């Protein structure tokens, strides 16, 4: 993983949020978190290939705080529908 990816994962907040893993411009995975760190520290220590390679191949992480759980959930909807990225099922 990228060394500033590492970085921005361990900086971020303990608050709700949406995550975009991108590779040269290009959304790759979409995911949200009720805190960013919980959930993007996860990535650090890969439970599956799919974490794995999520990861490995990100050169950005893009992180965007939200209001509140309710405000996640619907913008990581509508952002999967409209990136529709390469890890997302
Ligand atoms: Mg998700
Ligand atoms: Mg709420």
């Amino acid at each position: 993983m990228k060394e500033k990816i590492r970085k921005k994962i361990l900086l971020a907040p303990e608050e709700p949020g949406v995550y975009i893993f991108k590779n040269k411009g290009v959304p790759i995975y979409i995911g949200k978190a009720k805190r960013l760190s919980n959930r993007l520290r996860s990535y650090l220590n890969p439970q599956t290939e799919k974490v794995f390679r999520i990861g490995e191949e990100a050169d950005e992480l893009e992180t965007i705080v939200v209001m509140n759980e309710r405000e996640a959930f619907i913008l990581e909807a509508n952002l999967i529908k409209k990136y529709r990225p390469k890890y997302n099922v």
